[PDB]
């Protein structure tokens, strides 16, 4: 069917979107079309519901009239402070994400988290070492964790004049966030202080309001995202390379299926563990199923991935098709992007429903809370539900649509320099020598304005073919594992350069970094370089794309890259062309302000060039003539 | 004109809309005028932007179109999501007012802050004690207040299971939170939570978003804000109560007026201060002033009325009309409920419009950036600047319509017990002999929707009548003060009982408790007569309204007296009134989960109607008459 194509690339997602509408099931894409047009005033960020002189609508007439809000405040001040509370929103989701992971460390240092433990012991000396824990080498390791957990705890307090992991970015950078009033200072205080300033009379300059928003993001990607990615590997062990596979194949109708979904691996990394117990699994095989079969969604699914190589069935517009296989026995989900139609979905199933945390609540969904004290005890209930629910499918509404695809995943940094063996040098070297121009971050969504993940894998396509490394990251792993171009065979798509250093190191030429917090690992690569030769991160071939985000994360993410010195790509505009003036800074100005800008295009095609145009020129800026 | 005697009841108002009008000026109600109608959804709170899978509406379409979001989020939930941020933005407004008191305590305690001292030695012992620092009552003050800092700054951090002010709170109250998932643990912890659950795809079941809701207004109520007025009255002294004036009138001619604007005292204190220095008031004489001229604009004048006694020219939609008057030679402001437009209304005149703070910045506004270590030389400085101003003035437009109205200002919880001879015990035996049949403070804002102050004063006046003490706050104040209502004699206009007792006290029935963040006075007191009395504050005779409301910050102060267990009424209905489920929550459900529920009703006799029977019903499960 044409309409149906029209939706994806994927044939995985055909399939489903046919058996979806067989079954009277409404998808995002019919909710999509149901609020298509959207309010004009909403789309051009024009509007503004901040206090109950309002609301207000702010329109562009020669008579004047509608031109300010009741206060007084225009269109530029009413799409800053808009713009500024949805980036707090992104930079929020990763501070309660990180905040878990410090939770979660300080219990196990304090004896008080059954089945979790210091996975990596050497990477907690050395990261408590670097952050000035004293004795850090050789003090008892819960002693150095205990210390750790104390700075990361103070980030998330009122009194530093700088996030512990800045340092990493270099001096050059550093002083000029100090000079524009950027420097992220605590990860929920730029938050408060965005809501703060976007309340009624308080920050009425755009200029003003879209610098605390570029702090508010730095706290993100230096602060709420680099912490929960530093602690993560600590607790479940730094990533190295594996194979696995992808797609909604990688559901099993002789398996009880659980599919993991959200954000923190303090929960899916245990969920694995109760699957491996000896009287879950028997009570499994009592039920009829051969095995119990883990797979990921989205970010969760991607830690999953990086670490325990568990095979990953889907990401964001898929979720939703992976419930109508028929198979998914359970869904175990925590916070962050859980569609709430996936309530409603899985109850025209046998499918459970699960939610995890206090903040992740799902009216009519199966609550079963988890937190360190308790997690080995109630993932191990949640397994039972599972497989209590697998008793109850409906063989005849069973379609695994597809067989799934192979996958490299576990490119930390500290695989990447394995690889290069213990320095960056050769791939400095590759660059100088111009077989890889640059480097592209490919992170983010999808999103049902465009075609699933057609702009994903033409983009990472385009990149690759030019020598231009890319970096995978979010709900784009996915579109590039299943184009194939997660794997080093995949050098073949790449440019003669390209394909000459992946084959050399045996490396595919997309890398995939993990979760969208792990775009924080982006963020140490960059500073690790710049460091290096002596320069800004502004001075680096580097660049990131989100061509087809949705979400207040991804452009929390956009920001701390554009305000880290990285050229940013997005396929779809943020709400906010009702102001000139703000969209010219975004566009324009910022790159007189910290060294990067957004961009804005929907053909991947066009980006992929202006992504390369930067990338040629920062080469020039670095004196390269290769 | 009859469009002009409909928007405000006061005499000073009318006069300056009159001018206004014959300048060609616009103001606040010429603007809500131009955003009336309002867009549906927005007024309902069925519409999302929270992703650009989005914006969203939700309808009830005969097709059954647009019921659901394109995540899939329903009316419940968008609207809880909705509310639930906008109870956020109030309650960081009072988080960064507080933390820049920490901030300013800790630069006196570093001797980095001239000019700035502790002004209330015993009560930084006293509250530095009551929050456990080792021998605060013996150790030198400046170490003192080191250690409070610290407590301080670690209810704005992330480690705590409740923040410190809570101890306050009853034992049943403090229990009943924990059970319920309210407890505040982090004054920065509960907004960025909020702003967490309400991203796409998080917290999605309206009851979870309302109780974390709750949770991020008790984290101001019981930290930002009363971080907020125990740190202020440290600095700048605990206020006792004195005379003062209120109205345009106290604009003078003869001086430069310079206006206070915003909320923090750690500027407007400071700007009086430079305004005292000899020098500086030379300079002026030097350019032919009389004198220096301070006069307030809300919660920064409430504050400086309540420390200083300085008068008050007027409350939220005074603040255009104040420079109309043509007499204002510098407007000095720092953060929150400024509208912008008084930028634009100070260029029709020479008024300098003069812009302080990091988080206030005005486009076309002087900046002049104040911060601890420099307040005393940059206050000089902007005082300086209004003095040149004044030099430029048109007298031809100098119009100061009216004559001031006496007041009296400065009953923080330490002065009201100092009436009362020490103890509560004489407050308790006027309540137990129906003297005084309740409490209730009225709070908050002014709103173009209402004519301006018309529900505040009625309201104010009906409580009184029925023996019901009025607590007054915030933008009240000046409504209540312009009705004659905060003076000893305006106990001629309460009931038998209220007006003995207060003659028996010296005091109005009416008291002037203070600034917005100066509610927190209020929870003090319910708690400390609910620990009196070994009740909850649910069990108290006592109410809450903010009849003519309009800002986020308003709401978290409702949610956070709500859930404190105060009965909360609300002239106007915030925008949740697209989901009978949360509207329901808010009126009904609450009362049977915190003891407590919102009350929205326009008509300010039948809100006394409604805030009387709730105190009826609580004294008589008190075993009261
Ligand atoms: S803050 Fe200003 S623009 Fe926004 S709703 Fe209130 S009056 Fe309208
Ligand atoms: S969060 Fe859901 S309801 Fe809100 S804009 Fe996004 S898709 Fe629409
Ligand atoms: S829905 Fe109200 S302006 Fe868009
Ligand atoms: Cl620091
Ligand atoms: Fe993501
Ligand atoms: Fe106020
Ligand atoms: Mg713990
Ligand atoms: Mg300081
Ligand atoms: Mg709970």
């Amino acid at each position: 069917s044409k309409t149906i194509r029209s939706r994806s690339i994927w044939d995985d997602a055909h399939a489903m979107l046919e058996k979806a509408k067989a079954e009277g099931i409404s998808t995002v894409w019919d909710r999509a079309a149901e609020q298509t047009p959207a309010c004009k005033f909403c789309e051009l960020g024009t509007t503004c519901r901040n206090c109950i002189m309002g609301p207000c609508r702010i329109a562009n007439r020669k008579d004047g009239k509608m031109r300010l809000g009741v206060c007084g405040a225009d269109a530029d001040v009413i799409v800053a402070r808009n713009f500024g509370r949805f980036i707090a929103g992104g930079a929020a989701g990763h501070s309660d994400h990180g905040r878990d992971l410090i939770e979660t460390l300080e219990a196990v240092a304090e004896g008080k988290a059954p089945g979790y433990t210091i996975r990596d012991v050497a990477k907690l000396r050395r990261i408590a070492a670097e952050l000035g824990v004293a004795d850090a080498a050789t003090r008892p390791a819960h002693d150095v964790a205990a210390d750790l957990v104390t700075i990361c705890y103070n980030d998330f307090g009122s009194r530093r004049n700088a996030l512990a992991f800045l340092a990493r970015a270099p001096q050059v950078r550093r002083d000029l966030w100090q000079r524009l009033g950027m420097t992220p200072r605590g990860v929920d205080r730029e938050i408060a202080e965005m809501m703060h300033r976007t309340h009624m009379g308080c920050d009425n300059d755009h200029t003003s309001l879209l610098v605390h928003a570029a702090r508010t993001a730095l706290a993100d990607g230096w602060g709420g995202s680099m912490i929960g990615t530093e602690l993560s590997d600590i607790l479940f062990g730094t990533p190295r390379p594996r194979q696995s596979t992808v797609n909604l194949g990688v559901l099993r109708k002789d398996a009880v299926n659980i599919l993991v979904h959200g954000h923190n691996p303090v929960v899916s990394e245990m969920i694995l563990a109760a699957t491996r117990e000896p009287a879950v699994r028997q009570a499994a095989q009592d039920a009829g199923a051969a095995d119990i079969n883990v797979a990921g969604l989205c970010c969760t699914g991607n830690e999953l991935l990086m670490r325990q190589g568990i095979p990953m069935a889907g990401n964001h517009l898929m979720t939703e098709l992976a419930i109508v296989t028929g198979a998914a026995d359970a869904i175990v989900a925590d916070y962050q992007c859980i569609m709430p139609s996936l309530v409603q979905i899985a109850a025209c199933y046998h499918t459970r429903f699960v939610t995890t945390s206090p903040k992740g609540r799902f009216t009519g969904a199966t609550h079963v809370e988890v937190h360190p004290h308790n997690a080995q005890e109630r993932c191990r209930e949640i397994v039972m539900l599972a497989i209590d629910a697998y008793t109850r499918r409906d063989p005849a509404r069973v379609d695994i649509p597809s067989q799934p695809v192979s996958i490299m995943s576990g490119f930390s940094n500290e695989a990447i320099l394995e690889a290069l063996g213990g320095t960056p040098k050769p791939l400095i070297d590759a660059v100088v020598a111009g077989q890889i121009r640059g480097f592209v971050g490919i992170v983010g969504c999808n999103n049902p304005k465009i075609r699933q993940d057609s702009a994903n894998v033409t983009l990472t396509r385009e990149l690759i073919r030019r020598d231009i490394m890319v970096l995978a990251t979010g709900c784009v792993t996915t579109a590039a594992g299943k184009a194939g171009l997660l794997v080093p065979e995949a050098a073949s798509k790449a440019g003669e350069g390209l394909a000459a250093v992946c084959r050399s190191l045996g490396v595919p030429p997309v890398l995939h970094m993990g979760s969208c917090v792990d775009n924080s690992r982006i963020l140490q690569l960059c500073a690790l370089l710049a460091t290096t030769l002596g320069v800004d991160i502004s001075d680096l071939p580097v660049g990131a794309s989100s061509p087809e985000w949705y979400s207040e994360k991804a452009a929390a993410i956009a920001m701390y890259a554009v305000a880290s010195g990285i050229p940013t790509h997005l396929g779809l505009p943020p709400n906010i062309l009702g102001s000139e003036n703000v969209t010219a800074m975004a566009l324009h100005g910022l790159q007189d302000v910290v060294g990067a800008a957004f961009m804005v295009e929907p053909d991947p095609v066009k980006a992929a060039d202006m992504l390369e145009a930067h990338i040629v020129a920062r080469r020039a800026r670095l004196g390269l003539t290769s």
